[PDB]
């Protein structure tokens, strides 16, 4: 069966924040299991595309309804601008589901 999952919230780098460059940070999203069962053991949230600032990390089985906080480790780029990194959640089997969600990074 096909597990979903649900943006809640940005917990830290919001939409419009910006990040000096070459700085370290982290970037926590709030998310949730928007299914009728709990996700599966070995699931994951993995980079998918766009810029990267390591692209996987490990996520708990979440219960139906449960919310969870994941955090990646970050590094903002060299140069100034406007930057865009897509994650997804995916299984052990490699099916990716639920909603793509977006890391924007305006550097200066």
């Amino acid at each position: 069966s096909v597990p979903s999952m649900s943006f809640v919230e940005d917990v830290t780098i919001g939409e419009g924040e910006s990040i000096p460059p070459d700085t370290q940070f982290v970037k926590t999203w709030r998310i949730q299991n928007s299914g009728a069962e709990a996700w599966p053991p070995g699931v994951c949230l993995k980079y998918v595309g766009g810029d990267q600032f390591v692209n996987m990390v490990m996520v708990r089985s979440l219960e139906p309804q449960e919310i969870a906080d994941v955090s990646v480790q970050m590094c903002s780029p060299s140069r100034a601008g406007m930057y865009q990194g897509q994650w997804r959640m995916c299984t052990a089997t490699g099916l990716y589901y639920g909603d793509v969600i977006w890391v924007i990074l305006s550097v200066e």
